[PDB]
Order: structure tokens, then sequence, then C-alpha cells
């Protein structure tokens, strides 16, 4: 069944072979089940643990670590030695770091799916259908309905399938379609066919779309589409068809991994090339192959040691900590890399109905009269602060609290509001929020009546379930509602006949569009006085009503009047519309109210903060252009008097725009209205075409393709499930300020990530340069792989985690988002961490050599003997026996390890700021860094001072003067990093007064290095 809206009821009924009054026979029911399936949206759960692990191993950094681990393992398998116990420790541990990380990430996934599923609406999805088995209404499951069923719908029901209207039994049919079409107000439905076959769902007035509630009335329809063929099903299919791309953080990490791999390959090739002439050495066997592969093995072993083993682990730790911080403020983030996406976001595409607004219409203004002199009147105007359906707001006149007993016109207005509606407000114990029963506007009037206690009834001890209807209950107990005059299309008003319950009358209460009520009223209720109507007062009322319904505060105005002396029920006949016209005569104007779909109270501040942070907010909605522009003006996207002739567009207007005009609109326009979900995705894609990180926010089904297409999609906690499944983050508490909070968190996370990435890379390149320098000169080895493993996982691991807690920059929220094209590590950074790395290598080699040359108490071995480590024989030494037993002493190794650790701690203290000096920013603020440094020193001393560990790591306790020399070697890294940082910047006192005694203490003495030869 295609374009059913274009066909009449007879055509669709003949096509389905179903009678209007009988329904479908049980045979046709199963015949349609076998063909069309069943009415369920498919729910696929293919994210098994194996799938999650394999997709989380997609990261290029993790792949590089895996390659390094496997190469190290195959190198350790062909080492022809008996030290396989330790030689295999280095790769294996990496695998643990690679696997444990995975669970962490996987855990986060499950945790998100455990939280997002918690905040899902759960109810039995039922449906009232007619079938030939029994004549009465049959309440069956919605999944057991088929295309062709005759469905009966009533007020406060959710339609279960795409339905073409057949007959309306309540003379009207109001449907709330904000879920699908994004319309803030309920739409009127009819039975007449829609001739347009390409018509959008907003103007399919004869159609009912699954997932949309019925605001008021009863109706009878026939199912034409079911399951995935419904509009929501088509949108879900489009959402699935949309491709998902990697987050910008993942792209930056992959680029950094490519740069790191290029550096590793260059280092390996260079080390191989430097030893071309040694290939044919007789030591290998005098062959061009064995020596070449031996030196290739050495070069690859050196290259593998330049990859930080713990870098992905600390990156994941920082991401998980940020995710936990966001979860603490009611923000569920699915993937760990997505926590950073909002930091680099440049454009925030949003949704008006249900996302930028509460979707709960509430009365925000009202007025009555106070006094009349002549050709004019004094007008009492009141403002109501409530925005949701909760009856907790207050009525303010001239921005001060006001009571309601003093204003008799106000109690009369409250009576008219509560008695001239048939909807209600009710509280869900499970959901925990008040909601409407029937029409949204009538619920707004009910909540207004609850807000202003016109009879000052006691409400302190009242429970929340009975808080919903207390004042309305009181003033409906006072007045008995006899009968209701139904609202008409030819007369935009509705009336209620009420009689005073107390004996010793029978007033009429009329509401509706202001024009009709004003032209049909000949009197004015001023306080308790019925004064004759005057042209001046009517003009004064028209002025305020138009300026209420025409400015940036565009409102839906309802005029409330009363008929004091109506004809008694015998005269009036409730049969014809013209009778209803003639019954409403000589009315008395009482007041007027003005309501809207109000934006959430944290929206204007959030958008101005986003604009301050360099992010522009563009509203994309399916509602009309007028309401969208009004909400943009109200929340601060547009000014009150700003011209929007080129900044607000409709889908039809955007359809035939020039490509240059489309580019200019995407660059400049800030409001899109009357756009289909495909149009929303097209807008998001056009914005992404300009290399802009786009964050889409929405709640409804129409936002799902746009939420999926954006780099990060944010779904409201009250939104639909399909919108939540397409979004990377969910706001559980529906707080829009969480967006700017997440932006700040992401920017801080990115800064800290850069800091500790630089720290780890510098440490590893320093160790590699140390090994290369040791090999080139010929000195005895100063470091061993197991020692480097410890100093890379603990001594470097703890400072990196602490650096993850770096204080945020002061000017973090006053800068534009970072350019996506810039690399994570720049060329200047590339130069700088090499400087610290080269200094670490040189300092560690020098510390190892100092104990063998100039240290007091150690052998004063010359450079020639020290360079010829392997030549410990009768080659004219001084202490030939002593030297052979001292070249393997643990003292130089301890010197090297201590110097490396101390320089790493100094570099960690230099990693508080990317370019801000340590003097101005002391370590005090990041107390986590100080605690981590102290803990690492404590455990290092424990390693140095226990029984087993000095055997496992060949290290021994040092002396006071030896520690002093270690500090002497380590400290200048502070000076060199400070001068590099100062150079970068150019182109407190307690910290100084504590560090000066330390500096003067350790530079009291100096030792000369007797070495003037190089290899
Ligand atoms: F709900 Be949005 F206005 F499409
Ligand atoms: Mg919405």
């Amino acid at each position: 069944m295609e374009n059913a809206h274009t066909k009449t009821v007879e055509e669709v009924l003949g096509h389905f072979g179903v009678n209007e009054s009988t329904g479908l026979s049980l045979e046709q029911v199963k015949k349609l089940k076998e063909r069309w399936g069943s009415n369920e949206l498919p729910a696929e759960e293919g994210k098994t643990l194996l799938e999650l692990v394999i997709e989380q191993f997609e990261d290029l950094l993790v792949r590089i670590l895996l390659l390094a681990a496997c190469i190290s393992f195959v190198l350790a398998w062909f080492e022809e030695g008996e030290e396989t116990i330790t030689a295999f420790v280095e790769p294996f541990v990496i695998l643990l770091i690679l696997v444990a990380n995975a669970i962490v990430g996987v855990w986060q996934e499950r945790n998100a799916e455990n939280a997002i599923e918690a905040l899902k609406e759960y109810e039995p999805e039922m449906g009232k259908v007619y079938r030939q088995d029994r004549k009465s209404v049959q309440r069956i499951k919605a999944k057991d309905i088929v295309p062709g069923d005759i469905v009966e719908i009533a007020v406060g029901d959710k339609v279960p399938a795409d339905i073409r209207l057949t007959s309306i039994k309540s003379t009207t049919l109001r449907v709330d379609q904000s879920i699908l079409t994004g319309e803030s107000v309920s739409v009127i439905k009819h039975t007449d066919p829609v001739p347009d076959p390409r018509a959008v769902n907003q103007d399919k007035k004869n159609m009912l779309f699954s997932g949309t509630n019925i605001a008021a009335g009863k109706a009878m329809g026939v199912v034409v589409a079911t399951g995935v063929n419904t509009e929501i099903g088509k949108i879900r299919d489009e959402m699935v068809a949309t491709e998902q791309e990697r987050t910008p953080l993942q792209q930056k990490l992959d680029e950094f991994g490519e740069q790191l791999s290029k550096v590793i390959s260059l280092i390996c090739i260079a080390v191989w090339i430097i030893n071309i002439g040694h290939f044919n050495d007789p030591v290998h066997g005098g062959s061009w192959i064995r020596g070449a592969i031996y030196y290739f093995k050495i070069a690859v072993a050196l290259a593998v040691a330049a990859i930080p083993e713990g870098l992905p682990a600390v990156i994941t730790t920082c991401l998980a900590l940020g995710t936990r911080r966001m979860a603490k403020k009611n923000a569920i983030v699915r993937s760990l890399p997505s926590v950073e996406t909002l930091g680099c976001t440049s454009v925030i595409c949003s949704d008006k109905t249900g996302t930028l607004t509460t979707n709960q219409m509430s009365v925000c203004r009202m007025f009555i009269l106070d006094r009349v002199e002549g050709d004019t009147c004094s007008l009492n105007e009141f403002t109501i602060t409530g925005s949701t359906y909760a009856p907790i707001g207050e009525v303010h006149k001239d921005d001060k609290p006001v009571n309601c007993h003093q204003y008799d016109g106000l109690v009369e207005l409250a009576t008219i509001c509560a008695l001239c509606n048939d909807s209600a407000l009710d509280y869900n114990e499970a959901k925990g929020v008040y909601e409407k029963v029937g029409e949204a506007t009538e619920t707004a009037l009910t909540c207004l009546v609850e807000k202003m206690n016109v009879f000052d009834t006691e409400l302190k001890g009242l429970s929340k379930i009975e808080r919903a209807n207390a004042c309305n209950s009181v003033i409906k107990q006072l007045m008995k509602k006899e009968f209701t005059l139904e609202f008409s299309r030819d007369r935009k008003s509705m009336s209620v006949y009420c009689t005073p319950n107390k004996p010793s009358m029978s007033k009429m209460f009329v509401k509706g569009a202001p024009e009709g009520v004003i032209d049909r009223c000949t009197h004015i209720r001023v306080g308790s006085t019925k004064v004759p109507m005057t042209s001046g007062v009517k003009q004064k009322i028209m002025s305020v009503i138009r300026e209420w319904g025409s400015g940036s505060d565009t409102l839906r105005c309802l005029a409330l009047a009363t008929h004091d002396n109506p004809l008694r029920r015998e005269e009036m006949h409730l049969e014809d519309s013209a009778n209803f016209i003639k019954y409403e005569t000589n009315l008395t104007f009482v007041g007027c109210v003005g309501m809207l779909d109000p934006p959430r109270i944290e929206v204007a501040s959030s958008v101005k903060l986003c604009r301050q942070a360099g992010i522009r907010v563009i509203m994309i909605t399916g509602d009309n252009k007028g309401t969208a522009v009004a909400i943009c003006r109200r929340i601060g996207i547009f000014g009150q008097d700003e011209d929007v002739t080129s900044k607000a567009f409709t889908g039809r207007e955007f359809d035939e725009l020039n490509p240059s005009a489309q580019r200019d609109a995407c660059l400049n326009a800030r409001c899109f209205a009357r756009v289909e979900p495909s149009h929303k995705s097209k807008i998001v894609e056009f914005l992404q075409s300009f290399d802009e990180i786009t964050a889409m926010t929405g709640d409804g089904v129409n936002d799902a393709p746009a939420l999926k297409k954006a780099e990060i999609g944010i779904a409201m906690g009250s939104g639909t499930a399909v919108a939540k499944t397409a979004s990377e983050m969910v706001l559980a508490d529906d707080n829009f300020s969480t967006i700017v909070a997440a932006v700040e968190e992401g920017r801080a996370i990115y800064n800290n990530m850069k800091q500790f990435i630089r720290y780890l890379i510098s440490s590893n390149v320093g160790e590699v340069v140390c090994i290369f320098l040791t090999a080139a000169l010929g000195f005895p080895e100063a470091l061993i792989p197991v020692q480097l493993l410890w100093v890379n996982l603990v001594t470097d691991g703890l400072p990196a985690t602490a650096l993850g807690f770096n204080p945020p920059d002061l000017d973090i929220m006053n800068k534009p988002p970072r350019n996506p094209k810039e690399p994570l590590i720049s060329g200047w950074l590339f130069f700088r961490y090499l400087a610290i790395g080269c200094y670490v290598g040189a300092a560690t080699v020098g510390a190892a050599a100092w104990w063998f040359i100039a240290a007091d108490g150690g052998p004063r071995v010359s450079f020639y003997q020290l360079s010829h480590f392997l030549q410990c024989k009768e080659d004219n030494p001084d202490f030939e026996g002593v030297d052979c037993a001292i070249f393997e002493s643990p003292y130089p190794m301890t010197m090297a390890l201590s110097v490396l650790v101390t320089i790493e701690m100094c570099n960690a203290l230099n990693s508080l700021s990317e370019n801000q000096s340590l003097l101005r920013m002391p370590p005090w603020e990041n107390i986590w860094l100080v605690g981590s440094i102290c803990l690492s020193m404590s455990l290092h001393f424990l390693i140095l001072y226990v029984e087993p560990l000095p055997l496992i790591f060949q290290i021994t306790p040092l002396n006071v003067t030896q520690w002093l020399m270690v500090l002497k070697i380590s400290l200048p890294v502070i000076l060199m990093d400070e001068t590099l940082k100062f150079v970068a910047r150019n182109y407190s006192w307690p910290f100084v007064l504590l560090i000066m005694p330390l500096v003067i203490w350790v530079y009291s003495t100096d030792t000369n290095f007797s070495d003037m030869f190089w290899s």
C-alpha cells in the first residue's frame, strides 16, 4: 500500500478487503501476518564481548603496541640463552596492558548500556482493534496488528501503526506529533484525501503515524503500514543506513600513531645503516647475511624500546576518569573517545521541540482589567515563572510576588480556566514527573490554576499525587458542570454551562481565540463590576493581544469571558453550529492568558556560554518558521530586533538554493524550520563538508539520522529510544548546561592528554638514546630491559596518571575550538621532547661513566679501559684482577637508574603546563602530582632496600654523596626545560624560597670529568 493518504476511504478499504464496521476475519489476520510480519521495530544486539574487543583493538596505537609485543616475543624466542624467564617478561606484560585496557573500555560500553536502558519508558504497548470474532472492542497487543485492521483511538492513547482515518466520532481529532514531525502544537486531523503524493508528514492530515499520542477526541482508522514500513520504521532504516565515522580524538591519535611509526622506522633504518661496514666482520662468521641479520635484530630491539608501553593505558584511564566525571552530573557517555568530542566541537545543531524547549506548554502571561475612565483602561498584567507541568511556579506582577484573593477578577479567571476544560494533570509515582492527561493547552490552564492559589487553601501537608488537582478540585466542587458547548471550526471558542452548587445563577464560561470572544462580548468585568463595553477599551485590549502574539515573545492567546444571564437549557438546542453562534451573545470579558512551549531555563545561559567559547548554535526543527524564530529570539540565538531575512530558512527555501547560496546559508544561517529528517542529515553533512565538528542534539525520532550523522549526538533523557540509540551521549536529567560542562571537560582532557603523551614519549626516547650512546662508545651497559619495564610502568605510569589531573587553563572557555587540521604533536614539540630525551640519555650514560672514572671510592678507570669493556685480559691494566670483577658492579647501574628516575620526576613536574613556567605555576595546585612523585620515591627506596628486589634488579643502596651527585646530574633538566618553555612562550615566592636552599645545598662541590676522547 503506497501513498494511502492520496486515496479515499473506499479505495483503501477495497484494497484491503475489510469492512468498516466488522473488521478483519481471523483467516485474513494470519494471512496478513505471514505476508507483512509483525508490528515490532527490530532490536539487534550484535555487540558481543568478542566483537567489542576486536573493534576496540582497531586503534592504531594498540596495533603498534601489539606489533612491538609480537616482535619482542619472536626476538626473545631466538636469543639462544638460558634467561628466558625474564627476556619474555617484557612482551607478555605489554599483552596484559593491551588486554586489560580492553575490558575497561568494554566495561564502559556495558555501563552506558546499563544506564541508558534504565531511563527507558516501559509500558505494555496495547491496541484497540475490531475483528469479526466478536463485535465489541478487542484490546490486543500492538505487535499482533496487521495492515488492514480497523483501529479505534481515544484520548490519551498511543497509536500503534500507520493508520488512514476512516471516521471521526468526536467531531474533532487532535494529535500530538512532536515525536515525529517536531510540531509543538497538536494538529487537527480530517478524513478528506490529500491530493499530493510527495506530501510531507506535517500536511498528511488524514494519516496517523505510530508513536504519536492522541491529544483529544476519538476516531476510527484502518492500518495501512506496519512494522518497519511505518514512518518511524523508515526513519530507523535511514538511521541504520547512515555511516558512522571515527571521533576526532581517535583521528588525532591515529595520526600520532602514524608519526610514531614513521619515527620508529627511521630510527631502525638509521641504526642499521650506521653499521653497514661491520656486516662482513669475522666475529659473525665472515658472511654478508648473518652479520646483517644480527645488526637488524639489534636495530629492531632498539626501535621496539622507543614505543611507550603504558601510553594507551594512561589514555584510557584519563578518558574513563572524564567519563565518570560526566556521569556524576547526569551525562551517560557510551564510548570513551567521545568524551573529548564536544571540546573540539565548532557547531552545535539543536532541536526546538522537546530539546531546546520543555515540550510542556505552560501559561506565561495573563491580564485583566483594574479601572476604566474613558476610551481607555488600566490593565493588570501578571507573569508566571513555571515552564514544566509541575504546579510549583508563582504569579508575579511588576516582578514582585502577588496574592490572588485581592484580585477578584483573578479568581474569576481561575474559575473560568479550571471549569472550561476537560483535561487534567496527573503525577506518575514511577516516572516522578507531572504530566498531562488530554490537551496540552488545557493542561497548561490547569497547572496555572494550581499555581495561583486563588482560594488560599492549605497545601503544605498535601502529597504530590494529590497536589496535581487541589485548587481545580475545590473550585469544581463549588460549581457543578451541567454541560459543555463543544468547540467549533467556524467559531474559535468553546463554552461550559455551570451552576452554583450552593442553593440561592447558572453562569456560562467561554474561552477561545481573542477576536471572536471580544466581538461577541458587550460587557467588561472590572473587579466585581459589569461595565458596558467601550471602543477604547476594546482597542487597548487588541493592542496588548497583538503585541503578545506578534513580538519575539510569540504566544498563543486565549480570551476568557463569562455570560452572566444565559438562556436556560430548554431554549438552547445542542444540535447545530449556528445555534452555538447565537447562544454566545452579550458576553462579559473577564481576562486573557498567553502560553507557549517554553525553553528550558538553562538554555539561554548555555547558548551564550557556547558563543563565548567559539561555538555557534544552529536550530534545526520540523516546526513552522514563526515559532522557531520566536524561540531563537527568546533563547538568544537571535536578537529581539535582529533581521533574519538571510539567517532563517525553511526546507523548501533551502531546496532550490544555489550551491554558493547553500554554502553561505550553512555558514551564516542559525535557524532551519520545516525540515524532514533527511533534510536535517543533509544540513549536518553540509556543515561537516566545511571541516567543522558538528554536535547534534535532539530527542525525537526525526533527529535520529542527524544524531547519527554528527560526530557526537546528544539525546535528551526524555527523548525516544531510537534517538538515544543514535546518540553517543544522553542527558539523564535533561540539563542543557551539561553541554558546556562536557565541552570544558573535553578541552581539559585534551590538554592533559597532550601533556602526558609528551612526557611518556620523551621518557622512552631518552631511554633509547641512552642505550644507543652506551652501544656506540662501548661502555658497559647501564640499563637492562627489566629495569626499563619497571621505570616505564610504575615510575612513568604514576606521574602520567597524576598529570591527567592537571588544573584547567584559566582562559579555557574564552578561546575558539582548536583547528581540526593541526596535529596532536607539532614540529616544535617534536624538537622539544627530543631535547629532554637526548639529555636523559647523555645524563644517564655520564652518570654510569662517572662511577668508573671520577667517583671517590670507586676505581679511577681511564676512558680507554672503560671503552674496552670486553677487553678485560692481560692487556696492560693496572688492577687487572680488580677491574674484571668491577666492570659488572651494580653501582653504575644504580647510578643510571636513579638518575633516570629523578630526571623523569623532574620532567613530570615540568609537565604541569604546556608553555607556562613552573615558577608561576607551582606543583602545589596539582597535589595529585606531588603525591604520585612521593609514592614513586617511596617505592623506589623500597626496591632499593628489601631482600629480593636488589637481586631481581641489579641495584644496591647508595651513599649521601652519591645521591648528591645524582641530584646534581638530574637538576639541570629543570633549567633546560624552563629555557625551552620560555623560548616557546616568547616566540610562587614560597616555591622559590623552598627551592633555593635545595639548589644551593646540592651544588656546594663539583667533580671534574677526566675524559677528552670520543669514538
Ligand atoms: F523536535 Be524538533 F523541533 F524536530
Ligand atoms: Mg524534538
